[PDB]
């Protein structure tokens, strides 16, 4: 330098930028003298940062201590920052073609490109000066266990304390991460709530954000993701969605693995035997309540690996290898009760943190479906920081208000689920929410045809049946047509042990609009077929829409009052329906990039539906 302004040592208020590998100080360093932020903290993942960092938002207003618990915070945030927000998420790339399918006659669901000159023009109009006033946290993070060989780095700047805690939980952070990465490549992330000192505009709730210029950035070919204006979940920490499926997802195609938006369990039957599952449903369908499940039936036992994200790569043996990439769970809190999901009720009980739920007069948590009583006398403050009332119209707690909290705390955690090898799966799920029509389970029929079940998935959103292919949908990091040919391939893999795909149905609806499962831990009683299925069980028959349960091979001891017939009804008349909506979809939304064998796999269909 000619001058003092390159060199941000003086402001490094933990750590040393001389400490950094040279290209983790560049990416300090420049967006240091971009963003200009008052100090730079080089995290180091310790119990003492992490501690302090948590008083010094108390000190702020920020979080409240939860007093009931042990070390549990709450964040109540500005109503307009409460969801990942889809319609401000981008991905850049040279050629649109290669982040979506260009469609056939209408705008792509599956992706929202924009080009590097617009997001040129964005950045600038948002970056400089945007942490005036502000510390810059450094947060080294493995997305996986430190030295998997399916373990990647990346480092996450970020002007929000609340980011650093999360962040904390959510990934593994802090100085043996640098350690590991040396001078290895890295995912560049960067993060800004968009406030720079002094204000330009009020603070809501203490929560910095600034809705109109939310933009949340993936550009692929340059390993970066960049996210402004908002402090929330999906947009604020960067390794989970933007980087662990979005990311990853188009890294997964360059290196012959998947990244997908899966729950991982392990499940041993009665006969000590055990097999690893993972299943891809949408958001609030239920796969944080199945990765944790109690099982009702006696002998068996679920373990949790994830619940979220899994990335998957087939070894030398043909074994598909999972890791969990995450370090804790990032769950939606309405619903979560005793008999939804009791291993989480004991999960959140201690060092969790809480966004957007209501709080107990005695300093306890509350929700929508918490489905358990208060004494008299305790009274309740809303998310938004109000006296509430039960009878009251609004809700006591956001509809998308989450926990974050350790993987490590959860009672049934799986004792390989920080095993740098991954876990071999045996069966795929595929899932969402269909009232009418889709069968409680059906097993697909090949490989192919497994693609096209995950490729034709629906879930309901007046209701509205949307699509949502293999859960991906707010995720692909490129061309959905591609994606499917990726999966496709996997078949010519030499060796590969393909596992059995499935798909479920828990949401299934009678005519008075009551559900015909009763779900939760009966789930456990559909494992146990899959189970049976993926060791050779003879207890399978052959319908239209795949293989379903022979009449009495599920065991439905203790349930007694289920409707079978309707639960397992085909229909020629919705089927009929419900293929030329796929063939709408896919031939619009896929277009040119639609594989032979997908649209082969719809025409085998609409065959089989045809001689019903
Ligand atoms: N009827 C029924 N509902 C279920 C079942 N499992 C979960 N749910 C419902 O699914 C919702 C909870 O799922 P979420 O935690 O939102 O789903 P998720 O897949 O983990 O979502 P993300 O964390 O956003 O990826 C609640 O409405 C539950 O009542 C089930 O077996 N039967
Ligand atoms: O939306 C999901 O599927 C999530 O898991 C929540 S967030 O991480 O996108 O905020
Ligand atoms: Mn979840
Ligand atoms: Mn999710
Ligand atoms: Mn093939
Ligand atoms: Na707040």
């Amino acid at each position: 330098q000619l001058h003092n302004g390159l060199d941000f040592s003086a402001k490094v208020i933990q750590g040393s930028l001389d400490s950094l590998p040279q290209e983790v100080r560049k990416f300090v360093e420049g967006n240091a003298q971009l963003c200009q932020p008052e100090y730079i903290h080089i995290c180091d993942g310790s119990e003492e940062e992490y501690g302090r960092l948590l008083a010094h938002m108390q000190e702020e207003g920020v979080i409240r201590k939860l007093k009931k618990y042990d070390n549990c915070w709450l964040a109540l945030t500005d109503p307009r920052d409460v969801a990942r927000i889809d319609s401000k998420t981008v991905i850049i790339t040279q050629e649109q073609r290669d982040t979506v399918p260009i469609p056939k006659s209408g705008q792509s669901q599956l992706g929202r490109w924009m080009s590097e000159e617009d997001f040129e023009k964005a950045f600038n109009a948002r970056f400089p000066g945007c942490m005036k006033g502000r510390t810059m946290y450094v947060i080294p993070f493995s997305m996986g266990p430190l030295g998997s060989p399916l373990a990647k780095i990346g480092i996450e700047l970020t002007d929000s304390p609340y980011v650093v805690a999360s962040m904390r939980i959510m990934t593994r952070m802090g100085t043996s991460v640098l350690e590991a990465l040396g001078d290895g490549e890295f995912i560049k992330c960067l993060h800004s709530v968009g406030c720079p000192l002094p204000l330009k505009k009020p603070l809501v709730n203490n929560w910095a954000c600034n809705p109109e210029l939310t933009l949340i950035a993936h550009l692929p070919d340059r390993r970066e993701i960049i996210s402004f204006g908002s402090g929330y979940g999906g947009n604020s920490l960067l390794g989970k969605k933007c980087f662990a499926l979005r990311i990853a997802s188009r890294l997964a195609k360059e290196e012959g693995w998947l990244a997908e938006h899966m729950l991982i369990l392990g499940i041993t039957n009665p006969e000590g035997k055990k097999k690893y599952l993972a299943a891809a449903f949408p958001s609030a369908c239920g796969k944080t309540n199945l990765a944790m499940m109690n099982p009702t039936l006696p002998g068996w036992k679920v373990e949790c690996v994830g619940d979220d994200i899994a990335w998957m790569k087939f070894d030398a043996q043909g074994n598909l290898r999972a890791i969990n990439p995450e370090n804790g769970f990032f769950g939606v809190a309405p619903g979560t009760s005793v008999k939804t999901n009791p291993n989480a009720i004991k999960t959140i009980q201690k060092n969790t943190i809480f966004t957007n739920v209501a709080e107990t007069s005695d300093g306890g948590v509350y929700w929508e479906g918490i489905d358990e009583p208060l004494a008299p006398g305790v009274t309740i403050t809303s998310w938004k920081n109000k006296e509430w009332r039960p009878q009251d119209e609004e809700p006591c707690a956001h509809p998308n208000s989450r926990f974050c909290t350790p993987a490590s705390q959860c009672p049934i955690i799986d004792p390989a689920w920080e095993s740098p090898e991954g876990v071999p799966i045996e069966g795929i799920i595929f899932g969402g929410r269909r009232p009418a029509g889709v069968p409680l389970v059906y097993e697909a029929l090949s490989w192919q045809h497994g693609v096209f079940v995950g490729a034709a998935m629906r879930s309901e959103a007046g209701k509205v049946i949307m699509h949502d292919p293999f859960a991906m949908r707010p995720f692909f990091g490129y061309n959905f047509g591609k994606y499917l040919a990726h999966w496709l391939s996997m078949a010519h893999r030499p060796a590969a042990k393909l596992p059995k795909i499935f798909h479920v149905n828990w949401f299934r609806k009678d005519k008075n609009g009551k559900f015909l499962w009763p779900g939760f831990g009966e789930n456990s009683r559909v494992l146990e077929w899959m189970f049976g299925r993926i060791e050779g069980e003879d207890s399978a028959k052959l319908t239209p829409i795949g293989y379903v349960p022979k009449e009495d091979a599920l065991n439905l001891k203790g349930l007694g009052d289920v409707n079978v017939e309707e639960l397992f009804g085909i229909s020629k008349e919705f089927w009929e329906k419900e293929v030329e909506e796929i063939d709408k979809y896919l031939e619009d939304q896929v277009n040119a990039d639609l594989p032979y064998e997908i649209e082969r796999e719809l025409r085998a269909l609409k065959q089989r539906i045809s001689q019903m």
